[PDB]
């Protein structure tokens, strides 16, 4: 018959499988945490606190101390917090990758996370099984969960466009400095500049401070133009990428084409060749490439966003392989991949 | 003023951040290949098989290819699922930790799976920041979620209560053949024994089967007891312990102390030391023992329980000195604790 256990199983084989049914917990002890503001308590404070301390400083009061203490042993567990005894008291800290959770630098991600752990923002991912056993219907887990198309959504929901808004803010963040340091020859000559789909300006407002002579225009939807602060120098346009994209020296597309299955992705690179000047022009699309032959920090989180797509946009990311032939089918010339220490790389796709 | 980034910033931290974040994809993605029937399908197979195989076999037809690639595309990066070229094709196989996948052995893990990753199940755990800020409120974050406490919630939505039950069976399944066979002895000279809180019966039918010369009695709510199969041998129960407990030589509680807090603990040790005989009786509890100074294969996921206990149950999981306290309180002689390699350990608390 069947396989017979005769020895003790293997405890660690098990966990696994405990850790990962609840991976869960990671992502909502982090958001409490990050609702909490613990980490700026202490980063602001300057040394580690007690947890009396640490509750007279909590966003409202009362604070139940048990619960309290009982979410930051799990926060220490995870290595993000630390606990130590110090001159006769337990004393809250942080640890290295803590430093991410505290807000006045670019790499502080917590608008992202903040996107990512919504709740309604997770609900599509309860609908993955039927993602493959669709029973013949068409539409995204987000349409199924949260009832139409996550742009569509956006634009009537006005306090989730915000939310989502802001988590493609904070991406931007994580990537500027290296892309107009690292990359500052890419804008070498060009005198405009159109971020497609460029949300609410962050990316924009980057290059423009970076690079003062280039007339930046940032180009999306209405509802997320109307979500952006006002501009002086840089223009805003909104409309439809399908039907238009505002002509310029270059295009940039940041986190847009992994929104769009192939045939969609050639038409919008289609819109861009066709707007750059035959002389120069370039289209620069900053989004993943997956390696699927080795290992890397952020191959985990890659082939996530892969199923991110699968489930909220009807996208994917692509290897180089796949991208290699969306931009031949495109009709470019070349490409040419750089890399930024990043989760995004930037492709510079040529045309004729 | 702050900090000045001037060199690359490490990777791998902000990776550990990203896979944090993502937590939830490994449960959501899990529950998916658990709902599709994949380790299943793979094992009955007895070989790896390819993408177009394993379409053939999904749980209902059709099936959206690409979306079953990525998919497992995810479930292979787990190191669930293996992935190999064999005779010129692409097949899929069971990685070891797949193992608890697989049906129709003790240590399947599916049923567990199930209730901690349902979409109601899993709500409570946004409502996380609530249980510190409660704003004076002393309900559960399963009352903010779902509108009452769980066990009151489970006696008006009987699909929830099967699947919670079917979770706890489950639960019970992993332990029982360490628990008749390396704890043996603890059974000796017991005529009568009642599972306290005993939940469908699935203790109690082990216990019976292993020893066939003692009566057992299941003791749970009506509604729980109305959620079991009849019994012939086995005496059913229903009622309330903080009311009555069925009196006999032994009584057992597993994952029933992890529910209440101390005070309640105490009222429910008390009536279990009145209820077992002066002369040899006992009082078997089998849950988390909590190690606060070393690591261990399960610590992470007894930390996660620690949690789910503070939002679904108001209770906890103890350390061993937190367990000596409640002992003593209660007013037992002494205790004393067994590992039995699982994530609960047991403590027999023995009466005057
Ligand atoms: N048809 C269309 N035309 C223009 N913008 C569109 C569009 N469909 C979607 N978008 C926009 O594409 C963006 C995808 S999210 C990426 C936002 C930004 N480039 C960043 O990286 O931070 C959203 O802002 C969305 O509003
Ligand atoms: N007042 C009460 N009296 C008796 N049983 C109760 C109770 N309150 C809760 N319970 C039961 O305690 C159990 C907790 S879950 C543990 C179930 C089982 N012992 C197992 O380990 O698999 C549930 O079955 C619940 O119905
Ligand atoms: O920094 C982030 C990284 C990834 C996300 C995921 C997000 N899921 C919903 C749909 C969507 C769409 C996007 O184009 C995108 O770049 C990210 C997401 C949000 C973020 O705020
Ligand atoms: O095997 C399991 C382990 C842990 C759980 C978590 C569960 N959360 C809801 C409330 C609850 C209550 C319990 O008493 C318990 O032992 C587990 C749970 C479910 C399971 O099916
Ligand atoms: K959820
Ligand atoms: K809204
Ligand atoms: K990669
Ligand atoms: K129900
Ligand atoms: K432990």
């Amino acid at each position: 018959g069947a396989m017979v256990m005769i020895n003790k199983e293997n405890l660690s084989s098990q966990a696994k499988l405990w850790n990962f049914i609840y991976g869960f917990a990671d992502s909502l002890v982090l958001k409490s945490a990050v609702q909490l503001d613990l980490a700026n308590i202490i980063h602001n404070h300057g040394s580690p606190m007690t947890l009396s301390e640490l509750s007279l400083h909590l966003p409202s009061q009362p604070v139940n101390q048990d619960a309290l203490y009982r979410v930051l042993r799990y926060l220490v567990h995870m290595k993000l917090f630390t606990k130590s005894s110090i001159d006769g008291e337990l004393r809250y800290g942080l640890a290295p990758p803590a430093k991410f959770l505290v807000k006045g630098w670019d790499k502080c991600m917590l608008g992202a996370i903040l996107t990512i752990t919504d709740k309604d923002f997770m609900a599509p991912w309860h609908y993955l099984k039927e993602g493959i056993l669709n029973d013949g219907s068409t539409s995204t887990a987000f349409e199924k969960a949260l009832g139409t198309n996550i742009w569509d959504y956006m634009a009537e929901h006005p306090e989730k466009n915000q939310l989502f808004n802001e988590g493609m803010a904070n991406d931007t963040r994580l990537i500027m400095s290296a892309l107009v340091k690292e990359c500052s020859s890419m804008f070498d000559g060009i005198t405009t500049i159109v971020d497609v789909g460029g949300g609410t300006g962050t990316a924009v407002r980057n290059i423009a401070k970076a690079f003062p002579h280039i007339k930046c225009t940032v180009y999306d939807l209405p509802h997320v133009i109307a979500d952006s602060p006002g501009y002086t120098e840089i223009n805003s346009i909104q409309g439809d990428m399908f039907k238009y994209i505002p002509n310029a020296d270059a295009i940039m597309m940041k986190c847009i084409l992994h929104d769009w299955d192939d045939k969609e992705c050639i038409e919008i690179l289609k819109r861009c060749k066709d707007a750059v000047p035959r002389d120069g022009g370039k289209v620069i699309i900053i989004d993943i490439i997956l390696d699927v032959k080795s290992e890397h920090p952020y191959t985990k989180m890659r082939l996530t966003l892969d199923l991110d797509m699968m489930l909220n946009t009807g996208g994917k990311e692509r290897t180089e392989e796949e991208w290699k032939k969306l931009i031949h089918d495109a009709g470019y010339k070349g490409y040419k991949i750089t890399h930024i220490s990043a989760v995004q790389s930037v492709i510079e796709a040529y045309p004729y």
